[PDB]
Parts: structure tokens; C-alpha cells; sequence
């Protein structure tokens, strides 16, 4: 069993206009994540990890993350594969992940030298996750910027409790 806040409709979701895909290649931090599946765990706090677009000859991007586990860099790569339009993607080889029947990412808003908000929706075990992501060029972002990322995500319904502020580190991201 398991409760899930709604995947809001793709209309409610903006577009960055004009989308320069080879523009917002390279490494982003992730400074702000929100979801139906993240909680906010005082406990034990989420830490900042790194996420690296790389434009293929295809037009594809490669997409490598990087985050500090268990006292070691642990890498993922996935392919984000253009969708029905600029800015809009769905994911590479979807076979090859067991359980996965739907992916989609849509840049909200960048202004790729700075800042980003990226939407991701997935069916996983035919459930439906959520997750919006602020990235940053640099670890840290206005006060604006991360106000900016409140408001939007409670706007999809997520409560301020669903959202979490990863903690800026130098292993693995630098
Ligand atoms: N900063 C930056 O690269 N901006 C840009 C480039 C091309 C088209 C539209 C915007
Ligand atoms: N927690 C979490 O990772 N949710 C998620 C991941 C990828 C796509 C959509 C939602
Ligand atoms: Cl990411």
C-alpha cells in the first residue's frame, strides 16, 4: 500500500520558451528538489548532489549524476531522449528499467547560466511519482530564487514539508 499526492496536469506545468538545448549542458547543482516522494527527514538531511547534461551527436543529452553515499561517488546515467517539443523529454532505453512504464522531463524555466526548474513525472509499479528540481550553477541561490521554487511547487500541491534544500558539500560535486 501507499499514498501519493497527484502528478498535476501537463497544463498547470509551464514551458521555457524558446529552449537552447545546448545551452543548458554541463553541471548543475542541485540546490532545491520537491515531489510526491520526497520528505523533508531533520533526522538525517538530504545532501546536495551534481547533475551533468552533455548534448550527444544525436541531440540526445546524457544525463550523469553524482552524489556522496556511504563514503564513496556514486554515479547514474541516464538518456533524456527530445520530446514533442523544445525543453520537453522522455527517457532512453525505458526496457532496460524494471518496472518503469512512463518517464517525462520538461524544463520549466532556466536562465542557463544561473538557474533552472526542471519537472520530472514517472509511473513506477504503475505508481504516478513527481518531482520538480531547482538547480543551481553554483551551490547557493538568491533567497528569490528559492521562494520562486516554494510557491511553484505548493502551486502543483506539495506542501512545504515536501520540499527539501540539499545540503551544499565538496566530495563528489567539485
Ligand atoms: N545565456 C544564453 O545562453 N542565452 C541564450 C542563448 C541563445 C538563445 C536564447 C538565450
Ligand atoms: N523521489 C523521486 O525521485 N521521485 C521522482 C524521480 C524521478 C522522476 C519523477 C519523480
Ligand atoms: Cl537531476
Amino acid at each position: 500500500t501507499s499514498d501519493l499526492i497527484p502528478a498535476p496536469p501537463l497544463s498547470k506545468v509551464p514551458l521555457q520558451q524558446n529552449f537552447q538545448d545546448n545551452q543548458f549542458q554541463g553541471k548543475w547543482y542541485v540546490v532545491g528538489l520537491a515531489g510526491n516522494a520526497i520528505l523533508r527527514e531533520d533526522k538525517d538531511p538530504q545532501k546536495m548532489y551534481a547533475t551533468i547534461y552533455e548534448l550527444k551527436e544525436d541531440k540526445s543529452y546524457n544525463v550523469t549524476s553524482v552524489l556522496f553515499r556511504k563514503k564513496k561517488c556514486d554515479y547514474w546515467i541516464r538518456t533524456f531522449v527530445p520530446g514533442s517539443q523544445p525543453g520537453e523529454f522522455t527517457l532512453g532505453n525505458i526496457k532496460s528499467y524494471p518496472g518503469l512504464t512512463s518517464y517525462l522531463v520538461r524544463v520549466v524555466s532556466t536562465n542557463y547560466n544561473q538557474h533552472a526548474m526542471v519537472f520530472f513525472k514517472k509511473v513506477s509499479q504503475n505508481r504516478e511519482y513527481f518531482k520538480i528540481t531547482l538547480y543551481g550553477r553554483t551551490k547557493e541561490l538568491t533567497s528569490e530564487l528559492k521562494e520562486n521554487f516554494i510557491r511553484f511547487s505548493k502551486s502543483l500541491g506539495l506542501p512545504e514539508n515536501h520540499i527539501v534544500f540539499p545540503v551544499p558539500i565538496d566530495q563528489c560535486i567539485d
